[PDB]
């Protein structure tokens, strides 16, 4: 089995200089990217960038872009966030995921279970509702939208409390292995949605969508999906 770990978070003073690991196992470790995707306490997601395979070139965000340095060692089969003058907004949990070896696959497979960090012009994704309560048995439908057209390269993970996200779907419509039937999804262009005909317990999670048409990789802000009694009023925002 895939296994991803990350290590070296610790709390650290605003102004120092920390890095990160992704021990990586159970695969061949040069076929795959690696990427870093950090969270914000009771925030999204936010991609921090990724190495490559086969050309090992890193790609950032803008928004850490010339600050943080991603590396690769293929003889230790760990990739390395190194984060530099520290402050406030990179109080996160951080994560490195696998990107599968395609060329238009930059979505994540795999992801560690994260180290937390605490300091003492793209394509934006918008999701609705941010907030929504439903019941068990439901049909619940959330809607992703692209502020322009991505083809079908949309992704989406059902995120649980203190658990990394897990991809759900891919491709706007390619169901992941080991992801049940009451999930679907649909689209192209700029409207994307993803549906679960019927609501079991372990179904009451955050769903974020993601974007891979274009660099930067871009997360929406998140839909997060709360339990209600059948008797209760039905609410989403």
């Amino acid at each position: 089995e895939v296994q991803l770990v990350e290590s070296g978070g610790g709390l650290v003073q605003p102004g120092q200089s920390l890095k990160l690991s992704c021990k990586a196992s159970g695969y061949t470790f040069t076929s795959y990217g690696m990427h870093w995707v950090r969270q914000a306490p009771g925030k999204g997601l936010e991609w921090m960038g990724g190495i490559i395979p086969i050309f090992g070139t890193a790609n950032y965000n803008p928004s850490v872009k010339g600050r943080f340095t991603i590396s690769r060692d293929t003889s230790k089969n760990t990739a390395y966030l190194q984060l530099n003058n520290l402050r406030a907004e990179d109080t996160a949990v951080y994560y490195c995921a696998r990107a599968p070896g395609y060329s238009n696959a930059y979505y994540f497979d795999y992801w560690g279970q994260g180290t937390l960090v605490t300091v003492s012009s793209d394509i934006q994704m918008t999701q609705s509702p941010s907030l929504l309560s439903a019941s068990l048995g439901d049909r619940v439908t959330i809607t992703c939208r692209a502020s322009e057209g991505i083809y079908h390269w949309l992704a989406w993970y059902q995120q649980k409390p203190g658990q990394s996200p897990k991809l759900l779907i891919y491709k706007a419509s390619s169901r992941a292995s080991g992801v049940p039937d009451r999930f679907s999804g649909s689209g192209s262009g700029t409207d994307f949605t993803l549906t679960i005909s019927s609501l079991e317990p372990e179904d009451f999670a955050t769903y974020y969508c993601q974007q891979y048409s274009n660099y930067p990789l871009t997360f929406g802000g998140g839909t997060k999906l709360e339990i209600k009694a059948a008797a209760e009023n039905l609410y989403f925002q």
